[PDB]
């Protein structure tokens, strides 16, 4: 909607940095609204949803099992691993790892899952093999959040990410069961409260994944809609701002308020 675009442009100015935005109809896949849709931005933690989509693809192919248990040591732990740091003795199953990666943005969970598929290069291969020739993961957590200007490593574009997210959640690439599990993990996201969720009215559905990185990078991908079901996909990214986390969160929440108001 025009008013949401106004807010996206406001945000870009107030933050003094680029903001990327796109809104897709979930059923048709058509672009409803956009700003800098083809420009690159660091994915940050939003890649974790793509990673679990690759894992679910392997589950569908019989090459992986959600109940398989993965053991690891203190040597595998990296920063921001609130869930995995509590399970060094018992380990965690693949589904528990996807749940921790998506709902808590657990970094070690993401690295362990990347190991199951062969690393960043194999996640990029998975993306290329499903039609996304733009998105690329090059590094592991936490280095993938470096966000060096003009560096294309670990980046996506709002349009490629929204298109890929839609493919993972709808269609046939993944089985009905896997599509439902992926969106259920996103619905249970626990760490994106200050973003789109802050402006969400009671009764609305939201399945999301946020991201934060160096050099003011911040973003979120989501499937949301009124009456408890999603009907649109929204992707928002920004990088380069000197603004505080609170201000970057507020700008994204205000884009959300506009999206909701003019739905
Ligand atoms: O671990 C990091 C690195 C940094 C997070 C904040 C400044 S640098 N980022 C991940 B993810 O974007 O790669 C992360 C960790 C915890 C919460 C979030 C979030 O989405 O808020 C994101
Ligand atoms: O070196 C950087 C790179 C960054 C880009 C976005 C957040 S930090 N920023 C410094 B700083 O936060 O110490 C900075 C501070 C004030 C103004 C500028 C500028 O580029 O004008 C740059």
């Amino acid at each position: 909607h025009p008013e949401t675009l106004v807010k996206v442009k406001d945000a870009e100015d107030q933050l003094g940095a680029r903001v990327g935005y796109i809104e897709l109809d979930l059923n048709s896949g058509k672009i409803l609204e956009s700003f800098r849709p083809e420009e690159r931005f660091p994915m940050m933690s939003t890649f974790k949803v793509l990673l679990c989509g690759a894992v679910l693809s392997r589950v569908d192919a019989g090459q992986e099992q959600l109940g398989r248990r993965i053991h690891y040591s203190q040597n595998d732990l990296v920063e921001y691993s609130p869930v995995t740091e509590k399970h060094l003795t018992d380990g965690m199953t693949v589904r528990e790892l996807c749940s921790a990666a998506i709902t808590m943005s657990d970094n070690t969970a993401a690295n362990l899952l990347l190991t199951t598929i062969g690393g960043p290069k194999e996640l990029t291969a998975f993306l290329h093999n499903m039609g996304d020739h733009v998105t690329r993961l090059d590094r592991w957590e936490p280095e993938l959040n470096e966000a060096i200007p003009n560096d294309e490593r670990d980046t996506t574009t709002p349009a490629a990410m929204a298109t890929t997210l839609r493919k993972l959640l709808t269609g046939e690439l993944l089985t009905l069961a896997s599509r439902q599990q992926l969106i259920d993990w996103m619905e249970a996201d626990k760490v994106a409260g200050p973003l789109l969720r802050s402006a969400l009215p009671a009764g609305w559905f939201i399945a999301d994944k946020s991201g934060a990185g160096e050099r003011g990078s911040r973003g979120i991908i989501a499937a949301l809609g009124p009456d408890g079901k999603p009907s649109r996909i929204v992707v928002i990214y920004t990088t380069g701002s000197q603004a505080t986390m609170d201000e970057r969160n507020r700008q994204i929440a205000e884009i959300g308020a506009s999206l909701i108001k003019h739905w």
